[PDB]
């Protein structure tokens, strides 16, 4: 253990993923990681709705992290002295400690260093998980997700190598935001202030929002997601409490690992397919036409009266063999 | 593609489907298909209960449509002058522009024609989704699904093949029916007119109604599916906008193409299945004893309480061996 | 049948499940059961919240069959004088008579003995069901489970033995309780007068508790389930209403019967497994770490918020190379 490579990898903000190989190089080692912990209010939807986020380094959901079976995760988790919560991490692909949650609770003005060995192959949840408050954080956007690829690489049903070109990790995340008596959502000055009415509403079962890398249309417009006809994408998707049904409208997911884990066979030709919540799960998908793409939570009204929406620019060459208007709209 | 054979297929109102073949009868060819839009009023219970349902072909859901693998499903779109709203198709079996929904928006007093290629073999769902307005036309009983089997008909995990005997396509629909504030579900001259009111509803992620074949008890008494004891039945079931898990009480589901893709082999001996909003799944069944089943969602309180309920009527000898009163009920 | 041993089993209360053989001990025997229904008032929870449950065998939820495939179950199902209500029972392993309710129906002061044959191996459901108040019964505790092992044991989906050294029996009850004017739960004298109620807080799809073996924290402290390093562990896990996602925070699910059928091959590395409501699943795992575990329905919110959680102690020694703080919280 002593003697295996150490390497820092710089992370990125989601729907990106960090610098990677899907095939390991090298042997195993210990992938470094850092993230700090901002707590801090962030507007959700185009009525200005806000949430005192708590996020891994800044953002909800946290940052991809990648590394292969075999490697251990080395995350140096920091809490600055500005935030006024006590935070940890419970990372799915772990074993013991719950997760790690329990040997990483620090305090504001605090920082830890855990390490795991990434034994099991797959998509991956993480989120903050403080003895008494798991719920209340997790559903603050506290969380997100990390991809143990096997050594070599993904494969099929049959062993058949599948490569991506491409690699997006759509984080879902089920909001409860309080709302005053006329219907008005509300606004807190501090995180602690909310987590009564919060609380509330969370018994509901019943989010005010579900949305897409932390805010309504958060991945449409000029924030797309993008490929090209020929380009095989892999589309890593999260729910770390809530269930979810993805489904690419005008697309498929040729290749879906629905359950996350890579040494469970992908299902295949899948229209639309189901992750439970506090789980992740990986899609592969060969674009065959060009023009605009709807990735949403099958669930119509938690995706477009809800928020849990995103776009796919496709560009390329239409194919009327697939499809072809024979007769366009008319009279 | 022009010189492909053409069939035009005769549509029959669920939970029949259409004539067919299980093995392809010869090579590829265009199979034509036509639905006429129908914006009606349905009662969807014994109170009297109205829905302004938006059905493809007349009814909710709309018919199912059988093809087989690499065939071209054309189907001519129409939305007569006696509507007022405009309406278009996705097929979840298509691949491009949002599974066709792009190419076929006709408002009242138009028609369209489109052409796909089938190219993946399974049940798919297929629902209008008009920009801006999609969970509400979906929730409004605008849905339905298609089979596309594949050349050489059903076949298990082995390959061993499962032909079937009798095959019937359950279209389970999520009403959201407004009430008035003395809890009485509102009635309403016209579509537009509940629009506001039943967003409201939508948004709750609680149906007021959870209902088989557009109405509750639709699919019992003069409507129950019938078998006999060593029949083999496909129960074809479809959800576009919110989950389900399937249930035959009295029975199992012998093999279920859970996801609803045949190829992503079908789980066996199944209790209770799911399938997830925006979906469709298939289970083979072969009767064993002759009475009456109950084909339910199972969560009861949606099956027994909101309406998702259905019958089989079973005729055939009862088998000891399976099941036996030992000591009937007594004192 | 006749000729066949017969052999009387004395069932004990979930979580624990009473002695058996993974392996068949010789041929198909007739297994006999007999469980007495037990009306009665049970507190959910530290207020004293009470619910008027319908309990087999007097615990919530039943006790777990254990059977093989091909045996016969034979149950004498007994409703005392003392009850008050019609009871019966619907085993999702059965086949026929709507899986025995139909031919169970017995009032107050009657008795009946049923028999089925075992034909199907995996874990099922099994719950009341009196026509017209299914999911009243259910809701209010009338369920359990069965397992049926195959005759020769478990195994993974490569045909390797899969022998747990431990099994458990976690039974999840979605309930519904009314509250009063002031938020706080409502008692009753007479369960018939919580019926309308009841129903009315059913009818929102929101239970107020989702707990497991009957009460809120009924698997923790020193009611905790208990394991060691190197122990390999099965987990039986049923809700015969609503959805439930499985997880053990902290471990996984190394074999997971998410379907709870033996003959359909398990899941492998499972972070979080789902099972639908009126279904059984199962979880093999060899503990690696020592320390506390908590078993939660991943719906976070769920698990601490309305009860769904339940703790593990593991005693054994720290494996630092699967997980370690290199720094502990500090400055
Ligand atoms: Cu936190
Ligand atoms: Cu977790
Ligand atoms: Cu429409
Ligand atoms: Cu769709
Ligand atoms: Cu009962
Ligand atoms: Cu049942």
């Amino acid at each position: 253990i002593a003697a295996l490579p150490r390497q820092k990898v710089e992370l990125v903000d989601p729907p990106f993923v960090h610098a990677h190989s899907q095939v390991a190089e090298g042997g195993p080692k210990v992938v470094e990681f850092t993230m700090v912990i901002e707590e801090k209010k962030i507007v959700i939807d185009d009525a200005g709705t806000e949430v005192h986020a708590m996020a891994f380094n800044g953002t909800v959901p946290g940052p991809l992290m990648v590394v292969h079976q075999d490697d251990y995760l080395e995350l140096t988790l920091i809490n600055p002295e500005t935030n006024t919560l006590m935070h940890n991490i419970d990372f799915h692909a772990a074993t013991g400690a719950l997760g790690g949650g329990g040997l990483t609770e620090i305090n504001p003005g605090e920082k830890t260093i855990l390490r795991f060995k990434a034994t099991k192959p797959g998509v991956f949840v993480y989120h903050c998980a403080p003895p008494g408050m798991v719920p209340w954080h997790v559903v603050s956007g506290m969380n997100g997700a990390i991809m143990v690829l096997p050594r070599e690489g993904l494969h099929d049903g049959k062993g058949k190598a599948l490569t991506y070109d491409k690699i997006y990790y759509v984080g879902e995340q089920d909001f409860y935001v309080p709302r005053d008596e006329n219907g008005k959502y509300k606004k807190y000055e501090a995180p602690g202030d909310a987590y009564e009415d919060t609380v509330k509403v969370m018994r509901t079962l019943t989010p005010t929002h579900v949305v897409f890398n932390g805010a309504v249309g958060a991945l449409t417009g000029d924030k797309a997601m993008t490929a090209a006809v020929g380009e095989k994408v892999l589309i890593v998707h999260s729910q770390a409490n809530r269930d979810t049904r993805p489904h690419l409208i005008g697309g498929h997911g040729d290749y879906v690992w629905a359950t996350g884990k890579f040494n469970t066979p992908p299902d295949v030709d899948q229209e639309t397919w189901f992750i439970p919540g506090g789980a992740a799960g990986a899609a592969f998908y060969t674009f065959q036409q060009p023009g605009i793409y709807a990735y949403v939570n099958h669930n119509l009204i938690e995706a477009f009266e809800l928020g849990a929406a995103a776009h796919f620019k496709v560009t390329g060459e239409w194919n009327d063999d697939l499809m072809t208007s024979v007769l366009a709209p008319s009279g």
